[PDB]
C-alpha cells in the first residue's frame, strides 16, 4: 500500500550516520531526478537506483520532507509509465534487467530516462533528448542556473529565478529543437520541478526559499546533501509555482518538426484543466504503454492506478481503462 504521511514532519537532520553519502560504484543507476538521485547516494534508497514505489514514498518524505500526496502521485505515475509493474521495481535511470523480465511491446519498462513518459524538455540541469542525453548533469546548463540566480537571486537560486529560467529554457527549446514537446504531464512538472529545488533543497532552519550555490551544485551533479543538511520543516512539494508561471505565462504546445514553429495543442490539458491531466495520463499513456494486458498485468495495472488516483487532488472523478 502507499506509505501515509510522517508521524513526525519536522526539520532534522537528514545527512546522518545512518544515510552518508557515497559514490557510485559499477552499475549503480542514476537519472533525470535530483532528488531521487541524491536519496539514493544516501541510502535512503538502494544505492543501486531500483526501488519499489513504497520505497520511494518513504524515501523522499523522510528524506526531504516530500508531500504525501504529490509523493504519491510522482512515484505511481512514473512506475506505470517506466516501471515494472509484476516485479513492483523501477529504475530511477537507464533501463535495466534488475527490474525483472519485461512486459511486452508496446511497453518500454525504460525507467525514468525513458523520454516522453515522465521525463521530458525544457529541464534545467538536463539536456532535451534531441541533443543526445536527458538524465546526466550538464555543467553549461548549471552555469545558466548560476547566472540566472546570480541576475534575478542575489547569488541564489529561488522562485524569481525559477520564474525566468524556466522560460528561458522552454524559448532555448524552441529555437534549437525541432522535436521539442511541452504538452500535459510535462507541462506540469516543468513548472513544479523549478520550485522543488527552493522548497527542498534549502537547509529546512532556514527555509527561507534561497538556495545557494554550493548546495545547488551537491545535490544536482554529485547527488549530494551538504554536511549537516536538515530538510524541510514541513511537507511540501510545488509551493510557489504560481509565481513561476506568473513571470512567463506559456500555452501548451509543440515544434512541429522545425526549429521555432511552436504550436499550441488545444487538446492538451494546462493549469485550467488538472483533471484533464491525470485521465489523458491514464487513458492516454497508461493505455497506450499496455492496450491489452493480460489479466496480471490487467490486476498490477488496476491496483497502481488506484494508487496514483489516492494522490490525485480533491473533485477529479477516477477512470477505470480496463474496467
Ligand atoms: C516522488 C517521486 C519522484 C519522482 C518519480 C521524480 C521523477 C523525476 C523525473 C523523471 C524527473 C525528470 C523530469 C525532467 O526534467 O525531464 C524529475 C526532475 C526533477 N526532480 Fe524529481 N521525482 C520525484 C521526487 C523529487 C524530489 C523529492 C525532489 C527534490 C528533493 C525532486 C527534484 C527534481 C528536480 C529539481 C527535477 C528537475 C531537474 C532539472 O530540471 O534539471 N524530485 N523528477
Ligand atoms: C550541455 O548543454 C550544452 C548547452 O545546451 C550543450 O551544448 C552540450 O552539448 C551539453 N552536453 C555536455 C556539455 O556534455
Ligand atoms: C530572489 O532574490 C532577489 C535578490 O535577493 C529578490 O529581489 C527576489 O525578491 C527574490 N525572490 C524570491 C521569490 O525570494
Ligand atoms: C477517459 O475514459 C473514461 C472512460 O473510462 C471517460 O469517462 C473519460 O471522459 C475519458 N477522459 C479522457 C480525457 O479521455
Ligand atoms: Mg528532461
Amino acid at each position: 500500500l502507499p506509505p501515509g504521511p510522517l508521524e513526525n514532519s519536522s526539520a532534522k537532520l537528514v545527512n546522518d550516520e545512518a544515510h552518508p553519502w557515497k559514490p557510485l560504484r559499477p552499475g549503480d543507476i542514476r537519472g533525470p531526478c535530483p532528488g531521487l538521485n541524491t536519496l539514493a547516494s544516501h541510502g535512503y534508497l538502494p544505492r543501486n537506483g531500483v526501488a519499489t514505489p513504497a520505497q520511494i514514498i518513504n524515501a523522499v518524505q523522510e528524506g526531504f520532507n516530500f508531500d504525501n500526496q504529490a509523493a504519491i502521485f510522482a512515484t505511481y505515475a512514473a512506475h506505470l509509465v517506466d516501471g515494472n509493474l509484476i516485479t513492483d521495481l523501477l529504475s530511477i535511470g537507464r533501463k535495466t534487467r534488475l527490474t525483472g523480465p519485461d512486459p511486452p511491446p508496446p511497453a518500454s519498462v525504460g525507467g525514468l530516462n525513458e523520454h516522453g513518459t515522465f521525463e521530458g524538455d525544457a529541464s534545467m540541469t538536463r539536456g532535451d533528448a534531441f541533443f543526445g542525453n536527458n538524465h546526466d548533469f550538464n555543467e553549461t546548463l548549471f552555469e545558466q542556473l548560476v547566472d540566472y540566480s546570480n541576475r534575478f537571486g542575489g547569488g541564489k537560486y529561488n522562485l524569481t529565478v525559477a520564474g525566468e529560467l524556466r522560460f528561458k529554457r522552454i524559448q532555448d527549446s524552441i529555437a534549437t529543437n525541432p522535436n521539442f514537446s511541452f504538452v500535459d504531464f510535462r507541462f506540469f512538472t516543468a513548472y513544479g520541478e523549478t520550485t522543488f529545488p527552493a522548497n527542498l533543497f534549502v537547509d529546512g532552519r532556514r527555509d527561507d526559499g534561497q538556495l545557494d550555490m554550493d548546495a545547488a551544485r551537491s545535490f544536482f551533479q554529485f547527488s549530494r546533501m551538504p554536511d549537516d543538511f536538515f530538510r524541510a520543516p514541513s511537507p511540501r512539494s510545488g509551493t510557489g509555482v504560481e509565481v513561476v508561471v506568473q513571470a512567463h505565462p506559456m500555452q501548451p504546445g509543440r515544434n512541429v518538426g522545425k526549429i521555432n514553429s511552436y504550436t499550441v495543442d488545444p487538446t492538451s490539458s494546462d493549469f485550467s484543466t488538472p483533471c484533464l491531466m491525470y485521465e489523458k495520463f491514464v487513458n492516454i499513456t497508461v493505455k497506450s504503454l499496455y492496450p491489452n494486458p493480460t489479466v496480471q498485468l490487467r490486476k498490477a495495472l488496476n491496483t497502481n492506478l488506484d494508487f496514483l488516483f489516492q494522490g490525485v487532488a480533491a473533485g477529479c472523478t477516477q477512470v477505470f481503462p480496463y474496467g
